[PDB]
């Protein structure tokens, strides 16, 4: 039969569970023993009457571990009136709360990503309480915090594990670790707690792109900055951890290739440097996005707008260009001597590629005062005449143009230029004097030389070649061209005929000088050729009438001394000295007749000597004054009559 | 001086810009000419009046490209009254919209991660309009969508570039591509359009862990399921692309080594198989988290709660254990023959480790009807006595216990057991006969043997060895211990004295037989020794009185034959035959007297011849029957007066 008692674990040995003999009204005898003791039993039985007392130590957690019931079963045998009996006894061992919740370790380290969704579960080491029932772990508490809570769950074989659950989204940059106190406690007003620490390690996600310390940057860069010049040390920052926050600098992928060759970005430090050479006169502003990138699985990027303003340097000098209105030779401007005052000759351009004062030009002209500088428009100055030009006075000019910029120091450019004045037919031939006077002795040879005329045209080339022409004029009906000829190149006048003074005294040539111009220019002069007389006409006796060189006149013997017989008149063709007639009645032996040398009047020296019938011959000559003189003779006879 | 006109690009050649002679009130002359004719000039001037017309085509976009202003400069020279003059002229060339916005290429390919925050800018190929001012690129057109909204920004050098900007979070699993044709038109009333293709390709991020078609699953596993048995084909899914969505199955990191050695998960297919062996009697429920993992750089994981409930099979047979109250040998129970009805002898345990009917046991006992089975508690049956036991009748019993479980089919276990009955001193010695009788011849030697007695004790060991003792009783005053002795071991009786029948006829010995037990048991018997006579008593003659064998008697002579003279009496000490008196009348010569052998009376044969004075001599003897017979002698004389 089954008799049942109840004990309480870890009681002092020798406590009264019960007594069989008395509990079951057992009158008779008893030799109460346990039937077998393979291990040293925990309960002792009084042989006298079957009293069951706590023998050794009774630890429920050692004999039943986590089993909800713990019954110690023993078989006692007795003897009553020579009958051996058996009684089966079951002693329920009640549980005492002599064990407290325990955790494996004082700290539980756990890891979770900041990118995990709310509700993600994180395992925790289970607590254990070696008691059973209410004396086992009933409740769990977590320390007050914002993010984490616990939930307890039981497995199908009854093992009661715990989970840490995430309530709010994490951010490792705000908070990267958590320290939470975890505790478990059992039932019954005598309550026992056990504790541990949860160390939550928040693992980083790359949820932050880099960002530059400054969103945009401008830097100034001299256009003569040397290679390696440091423009700027770019800086960025990333809050993420380790590689996710480690930055590498460079260009935005859209930056053209010119910039990538001109400028360089150190990928580690962000230094931005010049590797090429810039030129303000070509491009004065660069605009590009630099970028920063973190070294993460899914990299994040940020950009910074960089502006480089290039600054101008005086690296250009003035350029002088000269373009003439009219010219043939290089670097020579031509202009007609006919150009009026303030005529444009050539245009000067003075330019400077730079900007500001460095590109501003002052132009100055050096040369004869006949030319002036006149500004036409920006950096464009005209050369203009200030006075009338005269090729015959000045045929060319050498000029000098200087152009300086306003840099400090300034660049100076110098250039030379030549002006040549074009000929117009501005001057006509000019005879030394308008009227020339020359003389020619009568009875010349034919083809004799009289004179030469000269006219002058100072114009050059064909416009200044003189041509001489005999103007056609009449001379005693006939034309001038028959008496005289003129070499049209030299202007030499040659006589074609032999001239006779007795006929023609003066010959008036009219010569024209012409240039080889278009229109032709002419001028006239006159040569007054003088023919002067000579002694080629001997005088002739007119009265008395001549008969083969002889004559006769009679004389009355009735007449006085110094008689008026006859009057010898004579004529000469020449002029002046050569027409000075002097008379002589001479060589007669006896002095018979006497002559008046003035008016050729012949008188008698002797008295009336004979009566009648006398013949007397003498000679009477007429001469002129010129050298050599010529003369003619008349032989006249006189007779005495009554 | 600078005189200013204005024209419009690509106008009809020969069109009138203006007239210098008339515009500048130029009275006088003019032989208007250009100074520069080294390249083929695009403007020609009429000599008469200085009016210049468009010679060739004038294309602003080719002489000034993208330059805001386009002024052609020309230097003309005239001659007025022999004076050469110069006039500088600036002809503004105005732009018309004979050029349309355009994009460098027919397609713009673009890639963006679905994980990019709002506001991320994607650069786009810049548009170009070769006109200037309002005729330049003024407007950018965007396609209506929820995620991409673009923004136009202007640079230091005035070009209007456009950025593709994202305002709302993308999801490549929701939407993975976009195709947007990008075009722009310029300002001013006649607008010209130009276009390209934008192909937005969304790149995948590993933003979705795998998840199982079922969060938990339970499977039943027979405890005799063979190695390789298929428990379950795990299935999991991942929306992500390529390797980010390709799964490998295995155990959660917390799974003990017992489970990892016992069960196996194929990483590729997720098949869960038994490689070891389970035993319901050892562990009947397994619980573990299987997990699936995507093959991504930093993979994402999911778990599935797997329950394996083990099923019981009848793989254990009942075990029989027997524990006796009292025992010496292995597998042998002892019990005293003194036990009463229904005394506990031994406890049988019949158990089966299985569960259900497979573990439920029926116990049956086979053997002598003196023992039966009585259940004490669960799987615990008592062997009990049913009747009184007697070691002397049955000392040992061979029993058999049978224990079957209730499986289908059932397991049966048999066991043998032996019970031995312990001896108690329940029996006392008992003699063959209660009263023994033997005889002894008189006059025996001293120290002679009479008989031997034997008693019987069936009890065992000391409880059955008999010792005999002579009970102290008196015989004619003295104690019996003096006539006889008893050997306590053999039971032999030796005669101590020599016995005389005349005195002692019957000797009543009282023997006790006792066993060697505690308490000691005794029983008594009696030996009646009878003493029988012998002939060691010679008889003597009493009447008449004797004198060394002689006597004398007188008688008167007056009588005939047969007279009463004298009467010869004798006595014998023995009994029976040896006390048989025989009378003899011995020789006297003459036939004088004759004797009656019955009553010892002697008479006379001859008459009275003599009166007085005669002496007569004879002998008369008495004898007994025994062998040898004994006799004494007496001589009697008779005389007359
Ligand atoms: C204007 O300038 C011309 C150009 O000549 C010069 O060339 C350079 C070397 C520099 O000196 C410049 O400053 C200058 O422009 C002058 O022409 C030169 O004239 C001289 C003298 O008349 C010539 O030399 C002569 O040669 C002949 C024959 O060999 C000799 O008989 C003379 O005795 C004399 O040495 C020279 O050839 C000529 N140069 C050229 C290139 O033609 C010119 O004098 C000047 N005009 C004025 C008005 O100043
Ligand atoms: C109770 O059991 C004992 C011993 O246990 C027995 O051992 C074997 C026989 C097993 O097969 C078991 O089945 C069995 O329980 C029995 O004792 C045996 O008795 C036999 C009786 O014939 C003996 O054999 C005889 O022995 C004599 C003298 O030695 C010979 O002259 C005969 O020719 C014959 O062989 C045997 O020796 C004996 N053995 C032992 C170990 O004791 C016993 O019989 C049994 N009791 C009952 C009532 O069945
Ligand atoms: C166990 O102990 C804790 C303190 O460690 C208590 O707060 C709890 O209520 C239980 O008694
Ligand atoms: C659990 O354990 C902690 C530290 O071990 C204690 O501070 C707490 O009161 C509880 O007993
Ligand atoms: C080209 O087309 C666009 C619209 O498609 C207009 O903005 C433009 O004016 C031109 O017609
Ligand atoms: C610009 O060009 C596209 C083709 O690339 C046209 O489809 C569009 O209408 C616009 O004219
Ligand atoms: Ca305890
Ligand atoms: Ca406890
Ligand atoms: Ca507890
Ligand atoms: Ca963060
Ligand atoms: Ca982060
Ligand atoms: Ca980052
Ligand atoms: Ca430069
Ligand atoms: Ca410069
Ligand atoms: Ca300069
Ligand atoms: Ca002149
Ligand atoms: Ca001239
Ligand atoms: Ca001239
Ligand atoms: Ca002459
Ligand atoms: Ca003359
Ligand atoms: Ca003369
Ligand atoms: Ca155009
Ligand atoms: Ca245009
Ligand atoms: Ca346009
Ligand atoms: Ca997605
Ligand atoms: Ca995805
Ligand atoms: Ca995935
Ligand atoms: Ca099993
Ligand atoms: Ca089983
Ligand atoms: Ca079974
Ligand atoms: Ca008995
Ligand atoms: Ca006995
Ligand atoms: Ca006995
Ligand atoms: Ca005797
Ligand atoms: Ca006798
Ligand atoms: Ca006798
Ligand atoms: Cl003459
Ligand atoms: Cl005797
Ligand atoms: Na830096
Ligand atoms: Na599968």
């Amino acid at each position: 039969k089954t008799v049942r008692y109840r004990t309480y674990e870890e009681d002092e040995p020798g406590t009264v569970i019960g007594t069989l003999a008395e509990d079951l009204h057992l009158e008779g005898e008893g030799s109460f023993r346990l039937m077998k003791q393979f291990n040293n039993s925990l309960i002792h039985v009084r042989e006298s009457d079957g009293q069951l007392s706590i023998g050794e130590r009774i630890d429920r957690e050692r004999i039943c571990r986590q089993s909800p019931h713990c019954t110690l079963a023993l078989d006692v045998v007795s003897v009553a009136k020579e009958q051996f009996k058996l009684i089966h006894v079951e002693v329920e061992v009640r549980d005492i709360n002599d064990n407290s919740p325990r955790f494996p370790g004082a700290e539980i380290p756990v890891e979770v990503s900041e990118s995990a969704p709310v509700g993600t579960r994180i395992p925790l080491d289970i607590a254990t309480d070696e008691d059973v029932g209410v004396n086992s772990i009933q409740s769990f508490q977590i320390s007050e915090n914002s993010h984490f809570s616990i939930d307890v769950q039981t497995r199908a074989d009854g093992v009661k594990y715990a989970d840490l659950v995430l309530m709010k989204e994490l951010d490792r940059e705000s908070q990267s670790a958590y320290t939470l106190e975890l505790l478990a406690m059992d039932g019954g007003s005598p309550s026992r707690s056990g504790t541990t620490m949860v160390n939550v390690r928040v693992l980083d996600f790359n949820d932050n792109s880099p960002v530059f310390e400054r969103s945009s940057v401008m830097v100034e860069l001299m256009e003569d900055a040397p290679v390696g010049h440091l423009l700027l040390d770019l800086d960025a920052l990333d809050p993420d951890e380790g590689a996710n926050g480690e930055i590498v600098y460079g260009f935005s992928p859209q930056v053209p290739q010119e910039v990538r060759q001109l400028f360089k970005i150190d990928a580690k430090s962000g230094r931005l440097t010049l590797e090429g050479q810039v030129d303000f006169e070509t491009k004065q502003t660069y605009e590009f996005d630099a970028q920063a990138q973190d070294m993460a699985l899914n990299p994040l990027t940020a950009t910074c707008k960089v502006i480089v303003r290039v600054i101008d340097v005086n690296d250009n000098a003035p350029v002088i260009g000269i373009t003439p209105l009219t010219s043939i030779s290089a670097g020579v401007a031509y202009i007609t001597e006919a150009a009026a005052r303030e005529s444009f000759v050539a245009l000067i351009s003075t330019t400077d590629r730079d900007s500001g004062q460095n590109g501003q030009v002052h132009c100055t002209l050096y040369g004869h005062e006949h030319f002036r500088l006149q500004q036409a428009y920006e950096d464009s100055y005209m050369i203009v005449t200030t006075s009338a030009l005269d090729r015959e006075k000045i045929a060319e000019y050498n000029l000098t143009v200087v152009a300086e910029d306003l840099g400090s120091p300034p660049f100076k450019t110098v250039k030379q230029y030549t002006i040549r004045v074009s000929d117009e037919n501005d001057n006509a031939p000019v005879f030394a004097k308008p009227v020339y006077e020359v003389s020619v002795l009568e009875n010349n040879a034919p083809g004799a030389y009289i004179t030469t005329v000269v006219a002058r045209d100072p114009d050059f080339g064909h416009n200044g070649k003189v041509i001489y022409r005999l103007v056609e004029t009449e001379v005693m009906g006939a034309p001038i061209t028959t008496y005289v000829s003129l070499d049209p190149a030299t202007g030499a006048v040659y006589a074609l005929r032999t001239f006779n003074h007795e006929i023609l005294q003066q010959l008036d040539l009219r010569i024209q000088a012409s240039d080889g111009g278009s229109p032709q220019l002419t001028s006239s002069a006159i040569i007054k050729v003088k023919i002067v007389d000579q002694n080629d006409n001997a005088p002739v006796i007119v009265q008395p009438a001549l008969s083969n060189g002889s004559a006769e006149v009679v004389v009355p013997s009735r007449a006085p001394h110094g008689f008026l017989v006859t009057h010898i008149k004579a004529k000469d063709a020449d002029e002046g000295v050569n027409a000075e007639l002097t008379y002589s009645i001479a060589d007669e032996g006896r002095n018979v007749f006497t002559i008046n040398k003035a008016t050729g009047e012949v008188f008698l020296v002797a008295d009336v000597s004979e009566a009648i019938g006398q013949v007397f011959r003498a000679t009477v000559s007429v001469s002129d004054s010129g050298r050599p003189p010529l003369s003619s003779t008349a032989t006249i006879t006189f007779l005495v009559t009554h």
